């Protein structure tokens, strides 16, 4: 059913700041229900009409959307605390985001996990999709890991709490589609979704790099997509090319992304090469 | 005309030791010349014969070889020192060698030199073949850098000046012609291999071939084929000539005079033929197309 908790100030406590975004600022902080006793570790967002013009005293029904959905690979909602500002509640994850993860351990990973996490961030994505729920934001920021070996989307729908601003960069993500005419759907998310593998198999790299933001739309335009990872095969790298095929009824839903990552993960290095030592060995 | 000087114990004085190596050990010392007045900043390379059977009290016409080289891109060999150990004597270079060099730099290097270095080490070379003086060892801890822009060939012929003991090699065979290394085969064109591995660590930025291979398999994969993989910042172009360097086939392989060509003309447009990442990553690929 569509629902979603809502919290009391009094119950939500801040202790430290995490960092802020793109719109809204995290925090670390516990949660004291009204039995008073024990602090429950939790991470709460806060978001706000930037221009002081209209406040978050209302819930509407795009939260209760955001606010029931539950599924293994998301961050779920545990709640919303409405006020001036509005504080998105979920669990803490002191695993941080899968990006500063892959940076900070590179092809050490497993490039079994480097396949399990394309499968586990599809099957999220596709729960979402099957509940008509865009994201707007997916990204390997805005990916976090709770086991280990298991990751969750998180962010998401938070864009659609907001009035248009395309003036704050998250364009780096975006289909070509929702940059030229704020058009935003699943097929556009599909984009994101292949910028964010690109992210993974990179190791953590910006994409367009030393390039200018205004460049990317033309160049993009003109068909010249991100290049091929030095661990992918090319089969890892042509689901990526499809993610961002220029037509949305073209690119592939997460179920066919779900499928092939899961078989890819059959064999990992068959379809993933994780330099055992500059390159080598070449006919 | 072929001659060399003899150094005497007396004007060469060693003060502190560089490294060792394949056959010798480097010092940095300097030189006295008999004025006694000041003292030259010098390179002795001690050479023995390790099982300490044979002296070298007697120069050889090798020696001599070695002794009379002189070309722009080459360590010239100042002198010799006769004894119980040999004691080669050429000019100190502060700058170290070019390989630890293109480590401590990397891609900043201007793409402008990555290909004058390529071009510098092929004349050497090809001055050697020119004289008949085949190298044995060359590679990039054997090439020295004299101005921040210009190298040298270094520790040329100094193989020939020992008994063949194939077991002490522990490298150099990583760098040796197939033929080399089955049949101490040793020629112009065996050099011609070595210069390519060496390109390759050149453009590799300093990348130890075969990094985490077995010794003993570098023959049998070379063998069947396998040559070592293109470095991350060379064209198609610049990668093919070390690809004929590895010809199987001696007389295949590219005189340096060729090799020198290449490179010189490959100079006139340096980002044309070498990639350098301005970022970290890969980046604006040529939009591919699936199929259904
Ligand atoms: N459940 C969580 N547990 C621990 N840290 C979290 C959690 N959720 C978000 N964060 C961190 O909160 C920080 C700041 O919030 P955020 O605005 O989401 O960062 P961000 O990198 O800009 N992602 P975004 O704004 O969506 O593009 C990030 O660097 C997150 O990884
Ligand atoms: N003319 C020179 N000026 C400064 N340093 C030098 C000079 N010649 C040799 N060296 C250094 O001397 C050290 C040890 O001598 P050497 O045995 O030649 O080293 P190496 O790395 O093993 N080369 P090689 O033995 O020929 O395979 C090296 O690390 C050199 O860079
Ligand atoms: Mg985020
Ligand atoms: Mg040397």
């Amino acid at each position: 059913k569509v629902l979603a908790r809502i919290f009391k100030e009094t119950e939500l406590r801040k202790l430290k700041v995490l960092g802020s975004g793109v719109f809204g600022t995290v925090h670390k902080g516990v949660w004291i229900p009204e039995g008073e006793s024990i602090k429950i570790p939790v991470c709460i967002k806060v978001i706000e009409d930037k221009s002081g013009r209209q406040s978050f005293q209302a819930v509407t029904d795009h939260m209760l959307a955001i606010g029931s959905l539950d599924h293994a690979h998301i961050v779920r909602l545990l709640g919303l605390c409405p006020g001036s500002s509005l504080q998105l509640v979920t669990q803490y994850l002191p695993l941080g985001s899968l990006l500063d993860h892959v940076r900070q351990h590179r092809g050490a990973l497993g490039p079994q996990l480097l396949l399990n996490w394309g499968v586990q961030i599809a099957k999220g994505m596709y729960y979402l999709e099957e509940h008509g729920m865009v994201h707007r934001n997916l990204a390997a920021r805005n990916v976090l890991l709770k086991s280990p070996s298991q990751v969750q989307v998180a962010d998401f729908g938070v864009a659609d709490l907001l009035p248009p601003d395309d003036k704050q960069t998250p364009i780096k993500w975006m289909a070509l589609e929702s940059i030229h005419f704020g058009k935003y759907t699943h097929q556009s998310d599909v984009w994101s979704y292949g910028v964010t593998v690109w992210e993974l198999m990179t190791f953590g790299a910006e994409p367009y790099a030393g390039l200018r933001l205004a460049e990317v739309p033309d160049l993009l335009e003109k068909g010249e997509r991100l290049a091929q990872p030095q661990i992918c095969t090319i089969d890892v790298y042509m689901v990526m090319v499809k993610c961002w095929m220029i037509d949305e009824n073209i690119r592939p839903t997460f179920k066919e992304l779900a499928n092939e990552f899961t078989r890819m993960a059959r064999d990992p290095p068959r379809y993933l090469v994780i330099k055992r030592e500059g390159p080598g060995i070449a006919p």
